[PDB]
């Protein structure tokens, strides 16, 4: 669910994650897809097509366990479908990370509703 | 939808809705609802609140019609249900901006985990 996210992404990236990427360029946040504006947009297009083909559980609301070990995310077995979804939210967290050097504030509470349609995942 | 929504924010408040209203207090924004911080987070309590007695059309995702007639949010005659989710935006983009006077930017990216639980609506 959006805890576990929320948490993966701040002991990821050490950053408020409501802030950094609750409305972030097209792809971030609330509201779809659209063309990425940059590589951290891009990592939120990625996670939003791994949820668009998860089947059988709730990418929204859902809880599942993960641990912090050796400052890894590891996700708990759950039951596929949690598994599987975990794994989404754990490779946005690594790829928004990995992209902080380029992130720009400019596109934080960015204008959606004018981004270009994105391709199909 | 959500776009209607975050323009009714927009004309009342002049407020971008993201920035100010998207995880504001324990009710505005992501998430469900929690005991309400203050007024601003009130409205967005009544809000969700309005929302739970919606049948057939989803809140998130579903278009509907309204205009700005005279600087007051007009609700387009829709279908029942849509015409009952365009009330409850215009309410609370109406309550946002009332309650400006008392809005807390220490609420702003709030943590959302440690809300009490909601009274029932
Ligand atoms: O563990 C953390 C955060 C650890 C952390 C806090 C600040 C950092 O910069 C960092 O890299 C890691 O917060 C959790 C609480 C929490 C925050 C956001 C959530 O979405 C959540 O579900 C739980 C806790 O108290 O264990």
């Amino acid at each position: 669910s959006l805890f576990e996210l929320g948490k993966m992404i701040l002991q990821e990236t050490g950053k408020n994650p409501a802030k950094s990427y609750g409305a972030y360029g097209c792809n971030c946040g609330v509201l779809g897809r659209g063309k990425p504006k940059d590589a951290t947009d891009r990592c939120c297009y990625v996670h939003k097509c791994c949820y668009k083909k998860l089947t059988g559980c709730n990418p929204k609301k859902d809880r599942y366990s993960y641990s912090w070990k050796d400052k890894t995310i590891v996700c708990g077995e759950n039951n596929p479908c949690l598994k599987e979804l975990c794994e989404c939210d754990k490779a946005v967290a690594i790829c928004l990370r990995e992209n902080l050097g380029t992130y720009n504030k400019l596109y934080r509470y960015h204008l959606k509703p004018f981004c270009k349609k994105a391709d199909d995942c």
